[PDB]
């Protein structure tokens, strides 16, 4: 079992890595910018080293300043969370030339994933639905592109191969060309890369998505599916697992394919496989190749703990389970919470006076927040997440209600309001609300 890592993240998921170690007594080192020495997760480490100032760019993203944590603390290895390094090939490999162990997958195996004209290529080649597309990239022949199109069937969408997000909706042969120029120059102006792709636009998915674990020895498992369509501007809102009406023959039929995927690609460690879900039917759309940030709801329904598993993957460990140990039991719902305005959406930093959690049965609360600390302006709004277990989806969301009632935040905005909303709306009690249905309640 590790010795030691670096927890290369921040708020809630830094902690929430960091009871995973205490757990397996793993030694924790705790790299923070000079804004967030007072981190939850870095006044409880083993050791804490400061790697640069404020802004992402010269501390959390700073692969030098990281590795060399790790090579002074004696770590022999690195976790690196959701979003800042976590989908970075060159960190990855780099963490792993330097000789620490990245906790993830093989930095080969990210390269594949994060660009999305070779990673439909490849489950499309593991028998993996994906959405009908141009199947490679768009040249800038337009009599081409055109047949393409035709042969799809409007609408189509058009986008980036690399990852905000940069996509384009076509309806007919007019705004083809046009879309194509703009979201080509839009993605070579943010991942330096002008390659595009065209696939089938679907008009009411569902966002339905597969977690997997794949070990060193071979297996790979399928731990059940959450549901995210709950959305802003793309961004996850609410998230649920199991996903209202996918039935236990469908959950087989998908997770099985996810698993074989896992296995013809060499993936490693936790994954997520994600899906537009729509008339029943199963289209992929990304591999997410990290630790998400819905997955305590996966956790509640399995009792897996996906951080432990990641670190014994990591380990050389096989897997802790079998699929046939795998059951589907309850139901939970996760509300992130985030230090936003109202009315705007745009993060609301500021010091946090009075807190305080909820509790009970069935109540989870993934948080770094506190009285007195303050909220910094420099990273992401979600500053927690919310999550509630029950027998069954109404019981679900009926505490999360009430833990949503007894959550106290003052001296910020925050969503909780908004969240209470979302867990009275009809529709959503309902189940099975598109990725539009935010926005169209909202009318934005
Ligand atoms: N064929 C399609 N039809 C309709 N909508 C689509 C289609 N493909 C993508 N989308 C939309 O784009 C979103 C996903 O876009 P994209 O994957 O580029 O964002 P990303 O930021 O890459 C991410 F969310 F996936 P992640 O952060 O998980 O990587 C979906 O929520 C969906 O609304
Ligand atoms: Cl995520």
């Amino acid at each position: 079992m590790l010795d030691k890592i670096v927890i290369a993240n921040r708020g809630e998921i830094a902690l929430r890595i960091l009871r995973a170690c205490k757990e397996l007594g793993i030694k924790t080192v705790a790299v923070h910018s000079s804004a967030d020495r007072d981190l939850k997760h870095v006044l409880l480490a083993d050791e804490t080293v400061c790697i640069g100032p404020a802004p992402s760019v010269k501390s959390y993203l700073n692969i030098p300043a990281i590795i060399s944590a790790a090579e002074i603390t004696g770590a022999v290895a690195i976790h690196p969370g959701y979003g800042f390094l976590s989908e970075n090939a060159n960190f990855a490999e780099q963490v792993e030339r330097s000789g620490f162990i990245f906790i993830g997958p093989k930095a080969e195996t990210i390269r594949l994933m994060g660009d999305k004209v070779s990673a439909i290529a490849a489950m499309k080649k593991a028998g993996v639905p994906c959405v009908p597309g141009s199947d490679g990239p768009l040249g800038d022949d337009m009599d081409k592109n055109r047949a393409i199109a035709k042969r799809i069937g409007y609408p189509v969408i058009i986008k980036a191969s690399g990852g905000g997000r940069g996509m384009r909706v076509v309806r007919g042969d007019a705004e083809l060309a046009q879309s194509i120029s703009m979201t080509r120059a839009e993605a070579k102006a943010a991942f330096s890369n002008d390659m595009v792709y065209m696939e089938k636009y679907l008009e009411n998915p569902r966002h339905v998505e597969i977690q997997v674990l794949a070990d060193g020895q071979g297996n790979a498992i399928y731990l059940a599916e959450r549901d995210c369509s709950m959305q802003r501007r793309h961004q996850k809102v609410v998230e649920e697992a199991p996903a209202p009406g996918i039935t236990p023959e469908l959950r087989r039929y998908i997770g099985e394919r996810c698993a074989k995927a896992c296995v013809d690609i060499g993936y490693r460690g936790a994954g997520t496989f994600e899906f537009l879900f729509e008339n029943g039917e199963f289209y992929f759309i990304e591999m997410n190749t990290r630790i998400q940030v819905e997955h305590p709801v996966t956790e509640m329904i399995t009792g897996v703990d996906l951080i432990k598993e990641q670190l014994r993957i990591a380990a050389g460990q096989p897997l802790s389970i079998k699929q046939e140990e795998v059951h589907v039991r309850g139901h939970a719902v996760e509300c992130r919470i985030n230090a936003e305005d109202p009315n705007t959406f745009l993060p609301s930093p500021g010091k946090i006076t009075r807190f305080h959690a909820p509790g009970g049965f069935g109540v989870r609360w993934e948080s770094h927040i506190y009285a007195g600390y303050t909220v910094p302006p420099y990273y992401d709004s979600m500053i927690g997440k919310l999550i509630c277990y029950g027998e069954n989806r109404d019981v679900a969301i009926a505490r999360m209600k009430n833990a949503l009632q007894e959550l106290i935040i003052d001296g910020i905005k925050t969503n909780v309001d908004l969240q209470i909303r979302i867990m009275n709306d009809e529709n959503f009690q309902h189940g099975g609300t598109n990725i539009h249905y935010l926005e169209k309640k909202l009318g934005l």
